[PDB]
């Protein structure tokens, strides 16, 4: 039988252009002044299906709704939010609906409130952000890949990454080098400032990393030229570093990841970027965890977005050349891949998450931006095992 089908805006909109002009917030649209803004409102259909569209919303004006090139022309005008039917369309294959929303004429300061979009008479199973934060919805679905270790006791981990002009999204995390206590990689954050991030967890459970004893803090052994160090906390605690570096789109950048037991109950993490821009490594940081007696475990990478704003733009990475050298000191060509998501992608709230193969002996991830292919949970990948062994000026190192 057809059904209903409410959207909230808070979850499942964004202001896609002139983004100063509209805003989303905890009820919906609000702040719209600019008639060049737009919002975009996503949700997921299973089947095809026609459906009979409205939206809840007050105001005094005229706005423009669209289903691609179909557009409609509707009166908001009311002081209270009330039901207004926009018209239908045909939504003729599987996959992410977008509407869209452009102010046309307003009687007053702003183009009016709107917290919903309905979808009346709807055939089919749908997906989007409901009884779900909307903040993490809007985030939308972490992915990862985990590369298989070679039996024995891993030292050192090696990794490419290249983030594509259309991958490149500002506020995304692309963590190329991680492992089972932190992360290593590369930030996004603003048009003037971009960061090579190096954080290691203390062994230690808290919010606040004031609140951990002195031996099992997280100590600071090297520094790197220019490197930022502090704590953080709120995601357990522990120590971070970062140097500003302006990492370009298209550009192959180097991680390498030293993890090395001392045989005293410690271990150390290294972490050293090559700027590939300067044709030189960099150290970030070798830091110290206490209680903690291991090599290199669970050598991985994900690609993150840490704006809600920022949910309706994909972003991508590519991932190549993996090598571990081991205790012994032989280095290995990593091969196997597993993909993974995030719990936002398991709650199914945002099916826009995948990875996998490039043709060129890469692996990737892409998520964010309303795609219809998505990647199961567990996926295994493989490359083949070519690639150019690393070649590292390991004193040289030692003495940044
Ligand atoms: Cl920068």
């Amino acid at each position: 039988q057809p059904q209903q089908v409410v959207v909230g805006v808070s979850g499942n909109g964004y202001v896609t252009r002139q983004q100063d002009g509209a805003r989303i917030t905890q009820r919906g649209v609000t702040h719209w002044t600019n008639p060049k803004s737009i919002v975009s409102i996503y949700f997921y259909l299973h089947q095809p299906t026609t459906a009979d569209l409205s939206l809840y919303a007050k105001g005094h004006s005229e706005i423009k709704v669209s289903y691609g090139k179909k557009g409609f022309k509707v009166n908001l005008q009311s002081n209270d939010f009330t039901k207004v039917p926009v018209g239908s369309i045909d939504i003729r294959q599987a996959g992410y609906v977008r509407i869209d929303l452009q102010g046309v004429s307003k009687s007053g300061e702003g183009f009016g409130e709107i917290k919903q979009l309905i979808a009346d008479n709807v055939t089919g199973k749908s997906n989007y952000v409901k009884d779900f934060s909307d903040y993490w919805g809007r985030r939308g679905p972490s992915v990862h890949l985990g590369y298989a270790l070679p039996e024995g006791d891993t030292e050192w981990f090696y990794n490419e990454i290249t983030v594509p002009k259309e991958g490149e999204t500002m506020h995304s995390y692309y963590m190329a080098a991680g492992f089972g206590e932190g992360y290593f990689g590369m930030q996004y954050n603003s048009p003037t400032e971009r960061r090579i991030l190096f954080s290691v967890w203390s062994p230690f459970d808290t919010q606040n990393p004031k609140e951990i004893p002195d031996d099992q803090k997280i100590k600071l052994l090297r520094q790197g030229k220019d490197v930022h160090i502090g704590e953080f906390g709120n995601e357990g605690s522990g120590g971070q570093s970062y140097l500003k570096y302006p990492w370009k789109a298209g550009n192959t950048y180097k991680f390498l990841m030293q993890i090395r037991p001392d045989g005293n109950g410690n271990t150390t993490y290294t972490a050293y970027f090559y700027a590939t821009d300067e044709k030189e490594w960099k150290l970030i940081a070798s830091f110290l965890r206490p209680k903690t007696n291991t090599w290199y475990k669970r050598p991985h990478s994900f690609l993150e977005n840490f704006s809600p704003e920022q949910g309706y733009l994909s972003r991508e990475v590519f991932f190549g050349n993996q090598w571990a050298r081991s205790k012994e000191g032989k280095w290995s060509r990593l091969t196997d891949a597993t993909f993974t998501h995030d719990a936002t992608a398991s709650a199914q709230v945002r099916l826009d998450y995948q990875g996998g193969n490039t043709k060129d002996n890469r692996f990737y991830l892409k998520m964010g931006g309303f795609f219809n292919e998505s990647v199961p949970m567990g996926t295994k990948f493989y490359c083949k095992p070519t690639g150019k062994e690393p070649e590292i000026d390991w004193e040289a190192l030692k003495q940044l």
